[PDB]
DNA sequence: CGCTTATGACAGCCGCG
DNA sequence: GCGGCTGTCATAAGA
């Protein structure tokens, strides 16, 4: 067993640190760390180290942290640089673990747990905790277990004892369906009083403490939440005995207009999996709550119940446990899906950090590049503060809004990254400037070639192109490092056990990699990266937004002397790292008629474009390189996507409306021809969680309609869907928004000066609504259907919204459900924004139409 | 907690016989 | 009575 650290804390003067011995048992130990810092030295003084620009270095070792930390700050006091990892916990993970860290997974605790209190008034603040905790279901990832803590007695009801018997039973039975797989995994534990049970679930976590401490928002609810009740009732030290090494820290945030605090437990490293998945997931969701997540992951949800939440534990408490505990199975079998704590810790031994700090992209940069330049007795920058300047970013083109019958995409792989290594833009590589001209004279070679010795941005920045710069080289590094794995992935196929194994499990390293790649732009635009200089990510984005149109401009010229025509435009959209061609007359040098099927086009644009097309690309970028005179070549294109009506119809290819709002009839991405054609549909509102559903689906239909079928098809269908809006469920119809900010505009229950027309319609819902306990409220930043209220209606006011994902209070429904404005509604949400797509695709969605209420 | 480039729904203020 | 606009909110799409 090669050890390996599980948590490590600086407590003033001393390192705690969780570790692993040789032997995989769990160990913990106290250390007087000794780090040591640099400073700049005359070349008098003989040392090994040198700082990024090669300037000597003399190494300080200190009696105590506390001792460094003085010097720094009386460095800084005296105005000179104060070299070195100034985050000790790094440091030393750096020296206790210097050579590559083996994890066994197996010997590291990993506790998910979920909390239930059942509350009266609204939901319960974690930072009072005034109610009970009822029920704790804590699974155990060593024993593999589900460890379930129910309180029977409660100012809130006296309950009976939970049944597994029952809870393995179907519905049907009048079971909760406890999945078979952990229903002998569960040990049950009834209290009488909650003292008993906080006091149990306190010793309980001394004995299994946890390493990581994940769960659904455990960060935000539960875990204050177990903190401030312990708190409130036993003393403020017992409470702390949740860490293992009793400090804890309350922690505020303030983001987004609010101000929320969690608690710091010194010793564990909390993944609260909401947040892993909002990171890693890479899927933006219209809600975030662990149901529709559990859904959308596995295909069923949280336990299902009746009334509220709050009248639960009395009415079923049978279901009430069995809720609880299926919530803590729902994120287990995600994470047995995505592995995101799995991928957490991958990363966190790859750079020698907390694991938390999987959070951070800096952090995280910060440590890799750090270990990475000790290794050569390297000593890094002092981290500087620096203004926040807002620099120019990614370009985009304004499109021509209209209809494109046939588009093949492009794309540039890696772009910042390549950039990066491309020019070699690194803090000790600037080499100076030089004039800067406008750079629409770079992008058309008018303009002077900026140097005949270093390598250069249009921004005026100039690298050496001899030596190797720090940032560069560490990407290469990871970029080689992701093609090593993933060229084990490519022979682990060829008792598949020893084929398999890791051929899956060693690829996902394939995974992290990217991740760091495509983080170091984030990074290095981070004022707080030791990394960072304003002039450099100024040089990444003017260089990027270089390229794309360069390569718009060669690809222009080519297509045009190819198709013999002159002048005429090709590339007809541009998105930071990509480009949309038409290929019209690409088709028509060929003639539409001499095609058998669709394949045979989607196969036609497809050779064209890997046999024409990428090579004028590879040779225009070659000349680009050769212009900037950079270090190397990393600028390569990717025929993306390749779209275009089925052959025979009178559908239109797809459209554009306007920057970053289009859509496609894909045949052919990447490579894989699809068997059925896919729309690809990018900002148009059937991608927008607030187009009410039946709508985002009609939308999407009419879109579809539009791309595959002509125009007559559409007009069909829009026509039957006005004849049948009428006739569709209330909550399909009515459109949704989040309610933030309700009391800034909240005037004695009524709307103030600028009231959203959501707000709005919140409020009119709680007047007709004031006086009941017995309607579901209106929570605060949480989301709100929202309906049209017909002139005249008994809610004084033109919009209504009541809570999502429900039904509404039976005592202004009906009456709802009899003044909501249907044509206002039609118009608003489906109309409208039809209408913005037929009017740039040149369609009409009703037969005759003036076609002059086009003109002004 | 760990972002520029952009579009659309509303609100309200502005000339305008 | 409303186009042209500046301004608050919402929600994207890829990092």
């Amino acid at each position: 067993m090669k050890e390996f650290y599980l948590t490590v804390e600086q407590i003033g003067d001393s390192i705690f640190e969780r570790y692993i011995d040789s032997n995989g048992r769990e160990r913990t130990r106290e250390v007087e760390y000794k780090p040591s810092l640099f400073a700049h030295c005359p070349e008098s003084q003989a040392t090994k180290y040198f700082d990024i620009y090669g300037k000597p270095c003399t190494r300080k070792l200190f009696a105590n942290m506390r001792d460094a930390s003085q010097w720094i700050k009386r460095m800084e006091d005296i105005g000179l640089e104060a070299l070195g990892m100034d985050d000790f916990k790094l440091a030393y993970l750096s020296d206790t673990y210097n050579y590559e860290i083996k994890y066994d997974h197996t010997k590291i605790r990993v506790a998910n747990f979920d909390i239930e209190v059942t509350s009266p008034d609204g939901f319960p603040e974690p930072s009072q905790a005034k109610h009970p905790i009822d029920a704790i279901t804590h699974y155990d990832s060593i024993d593999d277990r589900f460890y379930v803590f129910d309180l029977l007695n409660s100012p809130y009801g006296n309950v009976e004892e939970w049944s597994i018997e029952i809870a393995a039973k179907l519905q049907e039975q009048g079971g909760d369906e406890v999945p078979s797989e952990i229903i002998d995994k569960i040990i049950y534990m009834p209290f009488d009083n909650e003292k008993e049970l906080l006091m149990e679930y306190l010793n309980f976590w001394q004995q299994k403490t946890p390493v990581i401490l994940t769960g659904w928002n455990v960060e935000s609810f539960a875990i204050p939440y177990v903190y401030n009740r312990i708190k409130n009732i036993f003393g403020e030290s017992t409470a702390k005995r949740l860490s293992p090494h009793r400090k804890t820290r309350v922690k505020v945030i303030e983001n987004m207009y609010g101000s929320r605090e969690i608690i710091t437990l010194f010793g564990i490293s909390v993944l609260d999996y909401i947040d892993l998945y909002k990171k890693f997931s890479f899927t933006n969701q219209p809600s975030y709550s662990l149901d529709y997540i559990s859904e959308f992951e596995l295909n069923v949800g949280k336990l299902k119940y009746d009334g509220p939440i709050s009248k639960l534990r009395e009415s079923n408490h049978q279901r009430y446990i069995s809720y609880n505990i299926i919530a803590v199975y729902r994120v287990l079998q995600i994470d047995a899906k995505r592995q995101f704590i799995n991928l957490s810790l991958d990363m966190g031994y790859y750079a020698k950090i907390q694991i938390q700090s999987v959070f951070s992209p800096i952090k995280t940069w910060d440590a890799i590049i750090f270990n990475s330049l000790k290794e050569q007795n390297k000593v890094i920058p002092q981290g500087r503060s620096h203004p926040v300047q807002p620099y120019p970013g990614a370009f985009v083109k304004e499109p021509i809004p209209n209809r494109y019958k046939y588009v093949m995409s492009f794309d540039l792989t890696s772009l910042y990254p390549s950039i990066i290594r491309q020019v070699n833009i690194s803090p000790e590589t600037i080499a100076g400037t030089f004039k800067v001209a406008p750079l629409h004279d770079y992008i058309n070679a008018v303009a002077e070639r900026p140097s005949d010795v270093y390598s250069c941005s249009p921004n005026g920045m100039m690298y050496y192109k001899d030596r190797d710069g720090v940032v560069p080289t560490e990407i290469t590094k990871v970029f080689n490092q992701r093609k090593e794995h993933k060229g084990y992935m490519l022979a682990a196929q060829r008792m598949l056990f020893r084929a398999q194994r890791t051929e899956v499990a060693g690829m996902t390293a394939q995974i992290n990699r990217k991740l760091l790649i495509n983080s170091l732009y984030g990074a290095l635009g981070n004022v707080w990266f030791r990394y960072y200089d304003l002039r450099n990510a100024t040089a990444i984005t003017t260089f990027g937004q270089m390229a794309l149109q360069w390569i718009e401009r060669k690809v222009n010229e080519y297509l045009n002397e190819v198709c013999g025509t002159e002048g005429e435009a090709f590339v007809l959209y541009g998105d930071t790292d990509s480009i949309y061609v038409s290929a019209d007359k690409i088709i028509d040098k060929v003639g539409e008629s001499k095609f058998r099927d669709t394949n045979h086009w989607v196969d036609f644009l497809d050779k064209f474009a890997r046999e024409r097309m990428e090579p004028a690309i590879d040779r225009g970028f070659r000349e680009m390189c050769e212009y900037m005179n950079n270090k190397q070549h990393l600028m390569f294109m990717d025929r993306e996507a390749i779209a275009g009506p089925p052959l025979g119809s009178k559908g239109i290819g797809g459209f554009w409306t306007g920057k970053k709002r289009y859509a496609l009839n894909v045949w052919d991405m990447e490579g894989t021809r699809y068997a059925e054609p896919k729309l690809k549909i990018m900002g148009l509102e059937t991608q927008k969680s607030s187009t009410p559903k039946a709508v985002q689906k009609a939308l999407k239909e009419c879109i579809r309609r539009m791309l595959q079928e002509g125009e007559e098809s559409l007009q069909e269908y829009f026509k039957e869907f006005e004849k049948e809006f009428r006739q569709l469920n209330y909550i399909s119809i009515a459109s949704v928004s989040s309610a933030n900010n309700i009391a800034k505009y909240d005037v004695g229950g009524f709307p103030g000066p600028k009231c959203p027309f959501h707000i709005r319609g919140i409020l009119t819902y709680n007047r007709a609504i004031k006086g009941n306990i017995d309607a579901p409220q209106v929570v605060e930043g949480e989301k709100v259907y929202v309906l049209p209220l017909r002139e005249g209606n008994p809610f004084g006011d033109k919009c209504i919204a009541w809570p999502s994902g429900t039904e509404i209070t039976d005592l202004i429904k009906d009456d709802v459900l009899h003044w909501m404005d249907y044509t206002v509604l039609l118009e608003k949400t489906f109309i409208k924004p039809l209408e913005g797509f037929t009017s740039a695709a040149k369609l009409d969605y009703e037969k005759k139409a003036s076609l002059f209420d086009m003109f002004d």
